[PDB]
RNA sequence: UCGACA
DNA sequence: ATGTCG
């Protein structure tokens, strides 16, 4: 039932709003695929997003049709939607993470991807690959 | 009034 | 504790 040929990604953080960073992991042999230098003012749940969006790019410009898992159900219906529902503040400490976010709805609405977009099952299979 | 994802 | 949705 575990997709294993799939990418796992997930976010990192130190606070709340505070640091925050993600990666992208095979989901099979637990190889670093990406991993986003850390930005200095963020959400979970712009991260969780920001990761699935660079998990759809980096299969995109590679060609490959794996799933990606993410145990985040905002991110995931956030990537759905096209749209990051954050209510983080804007201001010059969040002007980071608030561009990316932005740059990343525009990359959702020009590009096509057939990429399922899991969750994944923690509750049955332990962490997922990517958790820091 | 919670419940849930983390 | 906090960010989010059901
Ligand atoms: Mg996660
Ligand atoms: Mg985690």
């Amino acid at each position: 039932e575990i997709i294993w040929e799939s990418l796992s990604v997930d976010v990192g953080s130190q606070g709340n709003p505070g640091i925050v960073e993600y990666k992208g992991v095979d989901t099979k042999t637990g190889e670093v695929l990406f991993e986003r230098e850390p930005i200095p003012i963020g959400t979970n749940n712009m991260g969780e997003f920001l990761a699935i969006v660079h998990g759809l790019r980096y299969l995109k410009e590679r060609n490959s049709r794996k799933p990606i898992y993410s145990n985040s159900q905002t991110a995931i219906k956030w990537v759905k939607d096209k749209k990051a529902k954050s209510t983080l503040v804007r201001n010059e400490e969040t002007a980071l993470i608030w561009k990316l976010v932005d740059e990343a709805e525009e990359w959702l609405n020009t590009h096509t991807y057939e990429t399922p977009i899991l969750k994944w099952q923690t509750d049955k299979w332990g962490e997922i690959k990517a958790d820091y």
